[PDB]
């Protein structure tokens, strides 16, 4: 046959179109879209049975175990995370390279990326991965440092195709001053990088954690209390102001705050290049799940939580992340943002720590270390939820099917196409473009069918995740659809509940400069950078 | 050959994608997208030479001459307007059917559409056309009003595939009360219609016109003065409030006011189904052109108050409703197009001659001494020709000059969204194998040093291929133009030439828009009886 | 406070005077430090009737962190003090000063350029957020920024106890007076300015203040 794979009887969904057509795939790429393709022309033929075909998901916010141990030990390797991603219809992940402050000179940041690429090149990879760079140590003064930082970004991009930098406004050892952010922004704008910010006021978080501990309020639930939405709102506002002054395109990661969404929206209306990411957990969960007591998950249907296991006072740790899962009434605003253009993309902020083993360096119970003066206080809980697998099906069900998202086109826009565009992986990734797209595709089950599919899961279970963690926060909940086929670079890597390891051929992905991240060339004053 | 047409060496632009690929067309439809298509498989092969291929434009706000003469005599027939559309890369137009208040009973509105369809079936049509229904006479009380209107809308949709209704909040004889709007909204929501509003406060317009005339301030320039942006802002706010109360999806036509854009934006952020249209003239022109960066260098426009200052009436060329706004407003129109405020862009094409003074279709119709008309702005027929220039104007001043973010945004607002919001999708608006009518525009290549004699440098009246004697954009530079306009698989426009033998346009029955199903959200516990 | 009262008790005073206290050194961590900062305010009030505290978000040596502001606010609220803030983002001011100097743009006029209204807007917003979290009445001194005025207004509409002060110079002067070249003073009527004395390149210093006199 002339094509490796033909997909017949399906409905193609892109970020702007929904229509019945068929797809031919060859040499790892989309080759052809036509009304009907002769099945004799393909080596493998898949009957979609009227189901949607989407591009594979692109999750640009995944945390994997890495040599520098920035977030301590994480349970998932790149192998584990890509396997999990593919079982849930995500076909590209972007994880994070930790700045190695032991390296100096022009190559220091390229060398930071080298550690990750080298480590993962030895693992079995189920899909492609790219890397963001995390920066927490910025040379001062501003000007003296300009030459080298600029040169260091150039090297990171030239050597490894890293074109995004992530920075924090909170966390001890990660938080950087406004001064340093400006210095970084000077370099990223000059280099056409995607600038990412975790925008919570660290000072406010720090102060309020101390205040709560002083009162003995140290249970998992007070993680949220320590940092209300106003904190995220403030930092986001401050970060927009920096980006404006610096004329730097900026993306806010894992946005969860109505007040943050509001200032983001206002910036977008002004035409400032301000992009934002949110996560399923911020639309689907409220903070009531962190202790024992309709636009989201029925919390009582979740298995192994404070509701089901009230005696286990530590079980709330399963749902502890940053920014925190918010109080009831917040979640609707997150769906609104997804629909109205506030949120450019959706990622998982996938970050896994075991709950049912208590002894390892990658356990949630890491918070108990009597010898290091740690007694399970929320401050010591490793922050994160497993979510790379459940991201796509969660938005398919609770978003599209249940009507919280306006269409399937909106779903594909925020889960597939915009992630590729904003992180320089477009057009290779994110769409269904003949001759151009990597054949990264998801075939779902048909929605209106009375046909039984024994392979189709009814509930979310840990086993379904295909990951290296012993829990998923979404254990026990109903799921109305799942990937039936996940196709990565023209090969079936996931079929009807089974991972096909022999088809695992994921690779490190050198990215380009994003067209969304060229500067607006609009300034607050007459001042311009020297190079302008 | 198995395909009528192959397009090679081009870059496909859709509302979400830009990429190099080739297109095969057969039996009036897009049949195939692939990296490379064997030229021997096609009867005709077009080398795009690296240029963009877009879907044909869809202009959902075009005014054509019609039997009831709502806007008096208009110079363009459906024949003239479709010819002009195609010369400028637009391949579907949606005009307006005037409610015939002489027709009664359940079929009254279907019969209103019949007049237009019958009239135009006798003309040469260069591309497809649909029709909106204009409503200005609504029965009272509400309970009766909303109920016959129900059955009348059903008949209009069932007989003619009309699924949109246009209403006015201004103009004597067109303006309807909020009470009547609610009655119509009750009917349109029940029927999944697209509800359209011209939102200016008619009372304020009327009062201010009389106030100006009393001071002898009657020159064309005072048309703008009689109705500042705050007037459009108010009515738009009021119309959103109605639509909210009534849980009815609503579209605002030809939006020009920052205040109106503001309240629209706020509704959209809330998740309310509020859509909006703007027009090139509102981003490109300021009201300085009516008398004597972001858009057009107004001094480069030929035959205006600047070039002909003696001709006190020449500002009428640029008189429309809502008016061309003062300087400084235009930037916010581009921002709205980029930020999601404006769902679509139309032309509000409405042509009256300037260089002949005597016909019923002339701008000088405003001079009629034995009828107490002496060229006062009130008497100037409102409208600009714009169906032709709409696409190239956004291509140039939008995409090339950087006022729009990308070509994808351009296609979204000019092509795909108009089809979606007006029930023409997926047949129209995109490039979908096996599904799309083959309505496509091949532009000239942008970074080429090659000469194209057929490529226009300036906008001229002749280039418009219309029945009007002027275009408001006469004399201005245009950096790109359609090189090929393909309508249902046939080349109707090629390198400056209209190919009339390939004109095969038809009336277009439309469906219910997926964008206009109601939100099912209410202000109170009250629900429609049927709900 | 004693140092000032003692010094001034020796001078001829034409009218009455009170004193605000300026705080720039705050003990850390907050909880440990609580009892003393509380007790120190009590003493200042009891001994001298000082019931207001001033703090800065800009100026090297005066600028204090959000963390320290919270610590102070904890003490001031408990003691019913009037809490005052100079709200400009010091980090942005510092960074932009260095950037301008690097380009040799060091004339008096660039004082304003170094710290546009958005800088004052940001810090004010941040300070309101602190005051809200801390339930502390707060007053912003010498407000000059539209953006600052906007977030102040919004806070007031919500009913939050946010007060503000402005100054004649911010209503009456524009930054055109700091260099060569209708609701206020006709700037050409001012004597001995860059307009009248263009040769004196330093004369703009007469009108240099913080926050700066703003653009037209
Ligand atoms: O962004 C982050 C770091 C990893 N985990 C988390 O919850 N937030
Ligand atoms: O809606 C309308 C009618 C035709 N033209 C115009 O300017 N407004
Ligand atoms: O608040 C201050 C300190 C001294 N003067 C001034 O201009 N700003
Ligand atoms: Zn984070
Ligand atoms: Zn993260
Ligand atoms: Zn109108
Ligand atoms: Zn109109
Ligand atoms: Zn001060």
């Amino acid at each position: 046959p002339i094509y490796d794979l033909i997909i017949k009887n399906g409905i193609i969904c892109t970020a702007s179109d929904i229509y019945a057509a068929e797809i031919a795939v060859n040499n790892g790429k989309v080759q052809l879209i036509a009304a009907s393709i002769d099945p004799s022309l393909g080596s493998e033929v898949i009957d979609a049975e009227g189901a949607f075909i989407t591009p594979g998901g692109i999750d640009a916010h995944v945390h994997v175990d890495e040599p520098l141990k920035l977030l301590g030990d994480v349970v998932d390797t790149m192998e584990h995370a890509t396997r999990s991603a593919v079982a849930g219809g995500t076909t590209t992940v972007v994880a994070f390279s930790t700045q190695d402050v032991s390296k100096k000179g022009p190559s220091a940041l390229a060398e930071s990326v080298k550690l990750d690429v080298d480590e993962y090149s030895e693992q079995t990879l189920y899909c492609d991965y790219g890397l963001h760079l995390i920066l927490f140590q910025i040379e001062k003064p501003s000007v003296e440092a300009r030459e080298l930082l600029d040169v260091q970004l150039q090297a990171a991009y030239n050597d490894y195709g890293v074109s995004s930098v992530k920075m924090f406004m909170t966390y001890p050892g990660l938080q950087i001053s406004d001064y340093d952010i400006m210095s970084a922004m000077y370099a990223t704008r000059k280099n056409g990088f995607t600038t990412m910010l975790h925008a919570e006021n660290g000072d406010m978080v720090k102060w309020m954690i101390e205040a709560l501990e002083e009162q003995g309020l140290t249970d998992a639930y007070y993680h949220g209390v320590s940092r209300p939405s106003i904190v995220e709102g403030e930092a986001t506002n401050r970060a927009i102001t920096l980006a404006t002054t610096m004329d730097t395109p900026i993306l806010f990661v894992h946005v969860s705050s109505p007040q943050a969404a509001e200032v983001i929206k206002q910036a977008q209306t002004k035409g400032l290049k301000v992009y934002a990411e949110t996560c399923p957990q911020y639309a689907l969960l409220s903070d009531a799940i962190t202790r024992c007591h309709g636009v989201g998950i029925d919390l009582s249907s979740i298995s192994e939580s404070p509701f089901t296991n009230p005696d286990d006072r530590f079980i709330g740790s399963k749902y502890i992340c940053s920014p925190p899962i918010r109080p009831e009434g917040t979640q609707k605003s997150i769906w609104k943002g997804m629909n109205n253009g506030t949120f450019t993309i959706v990622g998982s902020d996938h970050c896994s720590y075991n709950y049912y083993e208590k002894t390892s360096t990658a356990s949630k119970h890491r918070a108990f270390d009597p010898e290091n003066n740690k007694n399970g206080e929320f401050r010591y809980i490793p922050n994160g939820l497993p979510g790379v697998c459940t991201r796509m099906p969660l938005l398919y069900d609770y978003g599209y099917l249940r009507g919280n998202l306006t269409s399937m086109m909106k779903l594909v826009e925020i889960q597939c196409t915009n992630p590729a565009k904003v992180y320089g992986m477009y057009p290779q990734k994110g769409s269904i473009l003949p001759g151009v797209s990597d054949a990264d595709l998801v075939i779902w089950y048909p929605d209106d069918s009375k046909k039984e599919y024994n392979s189709k899961p009814k509930l979310i279970t840990n086993k379904l995740m295909e990951h290296n963690c012993d829990y998923t926060p979404f254990e026990g909940i109903e799921i109305k659809n799942w990937p039936r086929y996940t196709i990565v670079k023209g090969k079936i890597v996931y079929k009807e509940g089974e991972i096909l390891k022999e088809n695992a051929d994921g690779k490190y992905l050198k990215r380009g400069k994003s067209f969304m991240c060229t500067p607006k060339n609009e300034w607050v004053t007459e001042w311009r950078p020297k190079y302008e």
